[PDB]
């Protein structure tokens, strides 16, 4: 990972800031694989601006920028958070970027995670992620409502119920546009496809047909939701038209079809088929056409998730007798294993393909985990009262 130091913001107010927006800026360069923050502990200095950072002590201990910062507080209740990058190594001294935020409270994450963004893309060319969210399903301990849909952001906090629920709920999956999210739920009695709008709570019943109905995912370009139903016998493709709530069949047959993702063109999919016998990737173009196999690699491939610009995919396999995460790049057929937990499952990407969020099994229970794509960083995200599975990775917002 790029070395880079980044520096405890400074604090000006009530003796002790409300959040440790350093730890979060540190956190989100390091989560993202592409850069290795120095450990607090190494610090050279805590320097508080564009004007206390001395490079030698940095830009000489192989770390060519840091980011130092300042929260103050406002009397509106609110506060500002500022940072600075500073270049140390090339041109030692200089402000490469900086910026400074108004937020409430609630926001002092989410500013932090602008720092982080802006920072990121300043010195990689990619766009940050870090103001993303995911939505994922936790059965509690409580009896009445044990399923929850919720909500945080893709680092597991600030999180918020979307639905509770006294039947298992499913594979949400998220709009193009980040307001609604589409999943399954037994709360009827048998499966159903629903949609429902975030900041209503409005929810939009899609398909429920004899049978399972489930795995749904949107297209990128808004007009379409693909899902698989088992009504024929065996799961297969269908995918509805959201503008004239028309569907429309992909696959048929006896072999099981199901677990969409759109290319960017919304118009091929990636999904996984037992056709070959055991589960693995293969692609349709919804229009016309056979499906082709893809991964040939692996005793068995399944559940995929192809890039934001089409450039790989990420997706459950096995490889030596183990089941893991891996990314498989689609121009060149290179294959490799990400993660190294235990029955790895449902990997979602980030939209700028840099991380992927998947799930693993904890003893009697589950979590979700964190893996860069380029294979450097792993972490367990927070734990929360209860067992957590399918997790989906919002678009950006
Ligand atoms: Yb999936």
């Amino acid at each position: 990972g790029r070395p880079i130091g980044v520096v405890p913001f400074q604090w000006a107010g009530p003796g002790a800031a409300p959040e440790d927006i350093g730890g979060i800026v540190a956190a989100d360069l390091r989560n993202s694989g592409k850069f290795n923050p120095l450990d607090r502990a190494r610090l050279p200095q805590q320097p508080g601006s564009a004007q206390e950072v001395q490079p030698a002590a940095w830009s000489a201990l192989g770390i060519d920028a840091v980011v130092v910062g300042q929260v103050t507080p406002n009397p509106d209740g609110s506060y500002n958070v500022a940072y600075q990058l500073v270049d140390t190594g090339g041109a030692p001294g200089t402000v490469l970027a900086q910026n400074s935020y108004k937020v409430n409270k609630q926001w002092l994450r989410y500013a932090g995670h602008t720092a982080s963004d802006e920072v990121f893309e300043k010195l990689t060319g990619i766009k940050g992620a870090f103001r993303t969210r995911i939505a994922y399903v936790v059965q509690t301990n409580g009896g009445q409502f044990p399923y929850e849909l919720r909500v945080s952001d893709y680092d597991g906090y600030n999180q918020f119920v979307v639905h509770r629920s006294p039947q298992p709920l499913m594979s949400p999956a998220w709009s193009p546009d980040g307001s609604k999210l589409a999943y399954v739920t037994f709360e009827s009695g048998r499966s159903a496809l629903v949609i429902q709008t975030l900041a209503n709570g409005a929810v939009r019943q899609v398909a429920s047909f004899p049978r399972h109905n489930g795995a749904p995912a949107f297209s990128p370009d808004g007009s379409k939701l693909a899902f698989a139903l088992s009504k024929t016998g065996s799961l297969n493709l269908y995918v509805m038209d959201l503008a004239s709530g028309q569907i429309r069949q992909v696959t048929d047959g006896r072999s099981n079809n199901t677990e969409p993702t759109w290319f960017p063109d919304s118009q091929n999919l990636a999904f996984t088929s037992d056709q070959a016998g055991r589960p693995q990737v293969y692609k349709v173009n919804i229009n016309g056409g056979a499906p082709q196999r893809i991964t040939w690699e692996g005793s068995q491939n399944q559940d995929a998730d192809v890039s934001s610009d089409g450039k790989f995919m990420v997706m459950v396999s096995s490889n030596g007798g183990q089941q893991h995460i891996a990314k498989q790049d689609l121009a060149t057929g290179g294959v490799q294993v990400l993660s190294s937990t235990f029955l790895d499952e449902t990997p979602s990407l980030a939209p700028n393909g840099t991380m992927v969020i998947y799930s693993s099994s904890q003893g009697m229970g589950s979590v979700l985990n964190l893996v860069s794509t380029d294979g450097r960083f792993k972490a367990r995200l927070p734990a929360t009262d209860g067992q957590v599975k399918f997790p989906a990775w919002s678009p950006y917002l």
